[PDB]
């Protein structure tokens, strides 16, 4: 079944539009490993006892061995840290968003964890988003479509359309198995210079982020995504209230991914939940008690619900 | 040491500005394998003999194995890697630099990344200038992850970048205040091929098309961290088939490095924007790696260029 329905179902299931960001950096690891050594492998032992961990496809042997310190150590903890966050938070998460950048600085080892992370999430049947802000020319971008939607089995991804919209036709649609995928295009990002191009640049008097949205949203039609339970969304920085409001208003019925790590007046979007995914990452994974922080942000959101 | 001085060195040796694009697809690996499982593994054994192949770091015990068929998922890895070496060994004699597009090394998961790693290692030993076409972009400290991967892990000499969401990301990519080192990069200006490439020209500021408005910020950022004196720079990517935009930028700047993908439609009015070569890299990929006799296709393009009026 398509992405829209996977979200539509889960949204009811847990009534929240929270999107947990799983962007583990080096610290979190060097750390998780020690707070784990400097402990009786509490979490790594709770991890090793969740149903789906037994399914991951890569180095399932290593990851499953008793804690005890090989060269697959970094791999060991990196993968288990993610399992832990997911295990500790998935309850409050409508969907998860992993940013490729955090999984690529070590080479293949990082992609192996990533891949397990998605296998684990796919098994837990939780909506996923690879924040990879991909971009490139047609036939080349299909490589990203294969990696993301095929190898990782991801539910969606972020895409930077600056160099074209036709690329969306190679990312969101696959004419070989006739499969349709969802994507999120970078429209506006609260960045002390993101507006240098997304706002100051223009055409027909409308800013650039409005131009790409229109273009993005039109490509969504041409591809027949909606009727195929898929879609193209807009990534709109949380702290971009003015822009976040215009998009929500002028573009109602559209899916919005709001990056950041936290104020909440950001819900300048609303629709019927789900169409305004509020991303929160570091605030939860860098937080000493991930499960707690999660429910906190979980409630604070169900609060701002009405 | 420096990338700017590195190119203006290999510039002399093999006088050329040709840039070979190594973008192995799934059937380049099938073919090469078949052509190998029939000619008693000719090339593979020629690779294995080669000098610097001992400088690759991932799964070296396998890359040097005896052609396997008593393995698992190591087969694909074996041929993918040897095809890239095949090519480099074959044409690295006419190339000014090699451009590896990340997109082609990631669809199989991590295995391709290991292969990409070995390739950057290999080239590093032949001491050939490199470029990673990953077209990266992201906020603040996240890009740090790419700079590490691109420059620390693959020791690449440069990479491509999409600054649409902030020109500042370039400081984060092109500089590293912690190892106090500078890096080079090429930002996408006017990519010709995406016949859907609007935003780049229909989008404008004070009557200046976007690619123009983006080339300046790119340069203004290059001056800030001043890569210049550090033998580094921030260049641009301009499609070969963009003669209008090509002639301009190289005229309205006009000392900025240009990377031009195109031939692999095709033309040659593209050099209608040159200077000391190796500052107008011409990327030819498929036309050289899809060719039956890659060495010649390489020399062919080598002479067609090396032999140009001026």
């Amino acid at each position: 079944m398509g992405f829209k329905v996977k979200l539509e179902k889960r949204r009811n299931a847990i009534n929240t539009c929270l999107c947990i960001g799983l962007d583990p950096d080096e610290k979190d690891i060097e750390n998780f490993m020690k707070n784990e050594k400097e402990n009786n492998y509490n979490n790594i032992k709770k991890n090793l006892k969740e149903k789906y961990i037994n399914n991951v496809s890569i180095k399932k042997d290593i990851l499953l061995k008793a804690p005890d310190n090989k060269s697959e150590e970094f791999f060991y903890f990196f993968n288990h840290f993610c399992f832990y966050i997911i295990n500790e938070t998935n309850k409050y998460a409508l969907t998860f968003k992993m940013n490729f950048a955090f999984y690529i600085p070590y080479g293949s080892v990082g992609i192996d964890v990533l891949k397990n992370v998605f296998d684990y999430l796919y098994e837990l049947n939780i909506p996923t988003i690879l924040d990879m802000k991909i971009n490139d020319i047609g036939n080349t971008v299909k490589n990203y479509r294969k990696f993301i939607f095929e190898y990782l089995k991801s539910d969606s991804c972020t895409v930077n359309i600056y160099m074209g919209t036709n690329m969306l036709k190679d990312i969101c649609y696959d004419e070989e198995k006739n499969k349709y995928y969802s994507a999120f295009v970078l429209v506006k990002t609260t960045n002390p210079d993101s507006a240098i191009f997304q706002k100051n640049l223009s055409l027909d008097n409308k800013q650039a982020y409005v131009i790409m949205a229109q273009e993005a949203l039109n490509m969504s039609s041409y591809l027949n995504l909606e009727q195929n339970n898929e879609f193209i969304g807009f990534v709109v920085g949380a702290n971009s209230y003015d822009e976040m409001n215009y998009i929500r208003t002028y573009f109602p019925n559209c899916y919005i991914l709001s990056p950041g790590i936290g104020k909440t007046l950001t819900n300048g979007y609303h629709k019927s939940y789900e169409k305004i995914l509020i991303n929160i990452g570091r605030a939860i994974t860098k937080n000493p008690y991930p499960q707690k922080a999660a429910q906190m942000y979980y409630d604070q959101i169900n609060a701002i619900l009405k």
